[PDB]
């Protein structure tokens, strides 16, 4: 496999812009997962059995 | 496979906006999960038996 | 394989604003995981069997 392309920004994310003019916020949490705000992840190649890449908020009690 | 291309963004996110003016916001959980604001998240290849990627908001309780 | 390109930023993630007037914010937790603000990540090739990358407020309590 070669490769001459001409622009490949393959796999990523760039320019995310935000704005919360928040005022008398209250969050509360017990044993789950909780998230505010923001987040941004990107990642090219992941292989793996039965392996996770890319969870927000995410619990696992499996067995 | 050969690659010649002219312009490949391929798998990827960018260019994003939000705006929340909120005011007196409460939240509350327990065990679950919960995921206010915003996120973004791209991967270019993903490979895996029963594998996971890109879940907001995702429990498993698997036996 | 072979790369000749032209020019690739493959597996990044760059370009990220936010902003958050907040204003008396209360934030309480017990065990679980909680996350404000913002994060960013991004990782070019991961691989591992049942391996993980790119959580945000996870847990995992398996046996």
């Amino acid at each position: 496999v070669l490769y001459v392309g001409s622009k490949t920004k393959e796999g990523v994310v760039h320019g995310v812009t935000t704005v919360a003019e928040k005022t008398k916020e209250q969050v509360t949490n017990v044993g789950g997962a909780v998230v505010t705000g923001v987040t941004a992840v990107a990642q090219k190649t992941v292989e793996g059995a039965g392996s996770i890449a890319a969870a927000t908020g995410f619990v696992k009690k499996d067995q």
